[PDB]
């Protein structure tokens, strides 16, 4: 559930995910940041909202959301989002919908690591988190 | 200047390191893996911010910060400090607070190799880089 996921988060691998950048719409110039910054994320609960919150050199950015409820969201790349997250099973989703278009991210806990596997149609990336 | 700063460096050798992380209060397994660790640090001048990024076998830190400028820092030990980085003539002058306690980083480039040196109290560390 969500408390298998509250705590802090450090980024160790990244994979794909210059495409799946790309395919968003991400110009070159914060694909290279994109490429290097290792974000820590700290997930946790205030009341039965869920706040994450992202550290990265590039930005530092802040949500609180209620599960199932759709919130907007302007995310790291500047896109103005109607988001909302909810629990599959033991899978936080989170899906961003812009401009008549949408991605999803979806978290698990995978071997006591945070896998998020991020899809825009055809392009995935799948990034890798250590407990801090 | 900053740009004076500007590359990859690589520790080769560290003198009383170890004295001073027990003088910080620096934890024994912490201590076991700084002296051992030889971390390469990339520094950068990115915008109106500068960039120190650090990559070891103990874990990876990433900073951004104009100069003179407070900003929250997480140390690799885990203090949360008040930190301010500044040009001190040629060289970079890092002050962490935290706890009512202070230390001080002072990098300067000596003969081509990035020189640390490492204030607390009367304990001092050096630290040297070499240009990768
Ligand atoms: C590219 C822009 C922002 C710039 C990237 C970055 C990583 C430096 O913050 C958007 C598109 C998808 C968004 C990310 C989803 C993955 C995560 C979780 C975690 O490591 C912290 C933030 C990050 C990288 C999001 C940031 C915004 C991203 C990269
Ligand atoms: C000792 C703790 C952290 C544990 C050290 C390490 C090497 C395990 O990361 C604090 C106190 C002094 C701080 C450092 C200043 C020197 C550098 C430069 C470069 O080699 C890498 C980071 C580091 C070690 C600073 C951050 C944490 C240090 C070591």
């Amino acid at each position: 559930m969500v408390e298998a996921f509250c705590a802090t988060w450090k980024l160790t691998n990244s994979q794909n995910f210059d495409e799946y950048m790309k395919a968003l719409g991400v110009g070159f110039a914060t694909r290279q940041v994109g490429n290097v910054t290792k974000p820590t994320v700290i997930i946790s609960q205030e009341g039965d909202k869920v706040v994450i919150r992202t550290l990265s050199t590039f930005k530092n950015t802040e949500i609180s959301f209620q599960l199932g409820e759709e919130f907007d969201e302007t995310t790291a790349d500047d896109r103005n989002c109607k988001s909302v997250v909810s629990l599959d099973g033991d899978k936080l989703v989170h899906i961003q919908k812009w401009d008549g278009k949408e991605t999803n991210f979806v978290r698990e806990i995978k071997d006591g690591k945070m896998v998020m596997t991020l899809t825009f149609g055809d392009v995935v990336a799948v990034r890798h988190y250590e407990k801090a």
